[PDB]
């Protein structure tokens, strides 16, 4: 659907990239390893491999599976 303000409490489904690559699930190192596990972040909703904002950014991004790509923003319009 959509996310309210910077998006910190968006808990949807929404797992895909502004440019259509498919997020990295959070608890995987692979392709991308990376801090941003639900250990280190507790409150975050760090589930599956859906759109968050761990870090309070400007809005969800994840890890994408591309090994190119370390991560980028979520294909998600701003309520």
């Amino acid at each position: 659907d959509c996310y309210h303000g910077d998006g910190q409490s968006y808990r949807g489904t929404s797992s895909t990239t502004t440019t259509g690559k498919k997020c990295q699930s959070w608890s995987s190192m692979t392709p991308h390893r990376h801090q941003k596990t639900p250990e280190n972040y507790p409150n975050a909703g760090l589930t599956m491999n859906y759109c968050r904002n761990p870090d309070a950014d400007k809005g969800p991004w994840c890890f994408t599976t591309d090994p190119s790509v370390r991560w980028e923003y979520c294909n998600l319009k701003k309520c």
